[PDB]
């Protein structure tokens, strides 16, 4: 009974290099892991010229496309807008969306019950030569966003530069880290751009090349709106230096089918008094939407999870013993 | 004895039963299971008319009630307001619960501790024929919020149309999915209002079918202010199709004591130039706003948990006849 | 021996002890622990005025320095701004940090690569009477943000009341909780302010004190920016009484080195039409940045939970037994 033997001794060396191997080395077990508190930072640096027929050139800035203008980990950046300006309450025609009526008795005096435009009078105004809808109680202007530009508007935000600033703290390690690592520097910072090879410490992301690694075209994202989704990892090992801990990023595209609702869209206005009139100018925004989640875990030796670790390999020890025994014993 | 073999198989099929079940088939142990990124996107419709007194009608639309207008998970439906119009900066009287003087010599020049609401001159004026307050700088058409009306202004805005955008995605697993489920196919939300049981995956969502849903009220709510909370879950498994991936929803009716701090309210102003004055209108909503929560888990077979889970079964099983074992000895 | 048998029955009984008061007593294994759902409201109360050369008192009530003014978690409140008034498109200098010329030959028609400024007609114009840059087209007020005040404009901030509304709920046991607990009355709300030891459940939190707490000195994240982290722990007990259901609140400092983009800043504009011209005014915002997350959990007894510590407990002990009885083979 000496191959038996062996056997038993192979099992104890294999059992013994993997609760000494895998639960140590690879999962960190005399560690201990506590979680951190993340804020993130968003700052855009770029212009686009935007010119509509009969009115003048429009200029944008980081105050205007982006409407979280405070700074938030979820933003929107706009690429293409659809502009009604000067709205005024009153009583005038609705969009045709709504409905389409051939004689003022068609046409009933209440609010519709889904997708209501206003507060119909009950009567059948022309919206223009060919066809006639109803009359509403509300802005007069309507916004008609069945003619979408093909080329986007600000299609000069592809290439534009997108710097996030997030800091990280960890409560139980009192160890405070930021994405400027000792690694970044201020004439690094006045000229890079973020590369998941090249450059990947440098903070600065082209948004084009943000909405590429996620695996999506930015001409037709920008088009009728995206969505991108941005995760920043810190995990890191705290039994080094601080300087080893590097944040990584990761680009994920969000997107669904193109037949059904595509892209990503809102409405905002901008409420100005003109000659003592109180007009508004609404604008239905294609912008990709951008959400940061930070998400990272640090490991510190401690004196506790390493008893625990050891205790629990004695234990695996003991009962794969025990069942080589068994096994042995048939 | 025949009864201690009887115990010891009996016992035998359990675990074994347990360990190839429970724990394999029920738990998914041989599925690996990883997070999502999502992103939420909102969508309102509908309006309302608010005719104030000595005031000519106010046309409400998705701009103006939905604050957060860029799109986010969190967002604050306006359902009544107090709206203080043609706010300046001079110096006049304060409110009366800032604090009530009867002489000049009682008014006390500078800034309130707690509460302050303007730099106090140190005069005292009459706030009205009956009271005097202490003479501030600042805006004078001060806020006077001590009447709420009882029945709700935007009070229309129940049986509004909210539709709900969520894309989510399996980084492990690479794959994307939307709430837009196979089953909604474009005229089909056309005509649909989210249901528990008639219409789960209809993405319409009616704002009183919600508030009820929660287990509250929607006019004691739209009078004063509320919380609503929503989640969405994407539990699924890979291992069927992705047709059969479906999200969720739960509402959830976050409240407190009606005594101390009732409801939810915030304040904001939209400045203007009027007459070469900057001047602006200072609005104390009382709204409801209602935050999205998406959590999901996605699990595909994987043949290291599997292996994994097999070895937890076999070990339970030895550890299980060996107790057996030293029971029946006695 | 008798020595040894009593040896192996202390072994026992001390494994015993510890897996029946370390698991249930201790780690509270005999009850199931679930989510919550949070819901956080903010309200500043505090007025600051500044006093620029030049310009009229500017009164900055909640409405103004709480740009997130519908309510959300994550806020900013102005604490120092730079002010550049009457902005119009036109053709004008840029700023020099971009690019300074010596004559029109080296200016470049087109757009700048990296921190674009505007669209370069092609002339070199001088910014003043030393320098001279290119000429560009858009807000012709272009911002000089060289020269910060060293002290912060709006300085009384540190001193102002927040009051910050949470409500969780767990939906596993059915239980709504908020940070008002029934020792929190009106009385009490009127006047207290938050302290470690001596108010813990006073929901009105100072500026100051909250950055003190963190660790920051008030002045340099007033004057250069800052970032201020609150998290909320809702840890409680289902088995005793509601009452004991309490909040902690703890701050968390989140900054990082001074000499490489220090504190926090970001740029919004105030859209008007003023003469029948559309201009804008444009905001260099200096604020701290505070970031709640709310965090806890909730325990109820079960059957179920106890029962599977139990049968966790019985094996570790039959492990232990079995390891014991190994060693004294040995
Ligand atoms: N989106 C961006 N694209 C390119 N560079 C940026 C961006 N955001 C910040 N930077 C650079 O990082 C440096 C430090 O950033 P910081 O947060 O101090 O901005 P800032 O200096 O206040 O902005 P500004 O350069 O407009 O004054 C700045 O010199 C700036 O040039
Ligand atoms: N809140 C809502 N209530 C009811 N239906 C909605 C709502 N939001 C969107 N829809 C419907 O869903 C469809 C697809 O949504 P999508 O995001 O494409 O809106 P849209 O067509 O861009 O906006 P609009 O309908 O104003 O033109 C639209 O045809 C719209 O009618
Ligand atoms: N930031 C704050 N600082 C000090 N006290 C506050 C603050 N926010 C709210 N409170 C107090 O809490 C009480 C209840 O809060 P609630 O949400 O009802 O405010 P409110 O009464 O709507 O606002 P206001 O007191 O301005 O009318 C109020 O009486 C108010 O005095
Ligand atoms: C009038 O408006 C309707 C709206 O759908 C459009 O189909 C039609 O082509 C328009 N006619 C003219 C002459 O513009
Ligand atoms: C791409 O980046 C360059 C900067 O080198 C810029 O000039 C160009 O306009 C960008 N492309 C688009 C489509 O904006
Ligand atoms: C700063 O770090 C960058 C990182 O690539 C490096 O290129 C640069 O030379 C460094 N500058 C100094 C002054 O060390
Ligand atoms: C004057 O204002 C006070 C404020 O509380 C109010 O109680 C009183 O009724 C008012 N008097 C008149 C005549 O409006
Ligand atoms: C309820 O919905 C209907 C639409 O069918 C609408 O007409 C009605 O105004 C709604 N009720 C309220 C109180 O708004
Ligand atoms: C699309 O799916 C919905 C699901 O309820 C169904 O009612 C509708 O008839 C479907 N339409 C088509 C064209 O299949
Ligand atoms: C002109 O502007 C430049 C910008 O850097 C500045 O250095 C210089 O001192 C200014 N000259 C005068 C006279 O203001
Ligand atoms: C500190 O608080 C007091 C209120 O007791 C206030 O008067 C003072 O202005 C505050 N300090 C600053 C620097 O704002
Ligand atoms: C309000 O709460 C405080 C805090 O302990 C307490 O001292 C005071 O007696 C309470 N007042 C009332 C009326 O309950
Ligand atoms: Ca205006
Ligand atoms: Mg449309
Ligand atoms: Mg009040
Ligand atoms: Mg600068």
């Amino acid at each position: 009974n000496k191959k038996v033997g062996v056997i038993f001794r192979l099992i104890q060396l294999v059992v013994l290099v993997y609760v000494i191997g895998w639960v140590f080395v690879y999962e960190k077990g005399y560690q201990t892991s506590s979680g951190l508190i993340s804020s993130v930072s968003v700052k855009l640096k770029g212009l686009a010229v935007t010119q509509l027929q009969g009115l003048g050139p429009q200029v944008w800035d980081v105050a205007d496309y982006v409407f979280p203008a405070h700074g938030d980990s979820s933003f929107v950046v706009m690429t293409n807008f659809i502009m009604t300006p000067q709205q005024a309450q009153g009583h005038c025609a609705e969009n045709p969306e709504g409905g389409i009526c051939q004689d003022d008795s068609g046409c009933t005096p209440g609010k519709a019950e889904r997708k209501a435009q206003g507060i119909r009078t009950g009567n059948c105004v022309p919206f223009n030569g060919t066809v006639k809808t109803c009359e509403i109680f509300g802005w007069c202007p309507v916004e008609v966003d069945d003619k979408i530009p093909s080329p986007a508007l600000l299609h000069e935000a592809e290439n534009f530069t997108l710097f996030i600033k997030n800091s990280i703290s960890f409560p139980r390690f009192k160890v405070n880290r930021r994405n400027l690592v000792e690694e970044v520097n201020g004439t690094y910072m006045k000229k890079c751009l973020y590369h998941k090879i090249l450059h990947p410490l440098c903070p600065v992301f082209s948004l084009g090349y943000v909405v590429r690694e996620s695996g999506q075209d930015f001409r037709s994202l920008a088009e009728k709106g995206g969505v991108v989704g941005i995760t920043i990892d810190w995990e890191c090992d705290l039994d080094w230096h601080v300087r080893h801990c590097k944040p990584i990023y990761q680009f994920h595209g969000l997107y669904g089918e193109k037949n059904l609702s595509p892209g990503f869209n809102f409405r905002f206005a901008r409420h100005f008094v003109q000659n003592g009139t109180n007009r508004r100018h609404l604008f239905k925004v294609f912008g990709i939407r951008f959400d940061i989640l930070v998400d990272g875990k640090a490991g510190k030796f401690d004196i506790i999870p390493t008893m625990t670790t050891i205790g629990s390999g004695i234990g695996i020890f003991g009962v794969a013993t025990v069942l080589c025994d068994l096994l042995l014993l048939h």
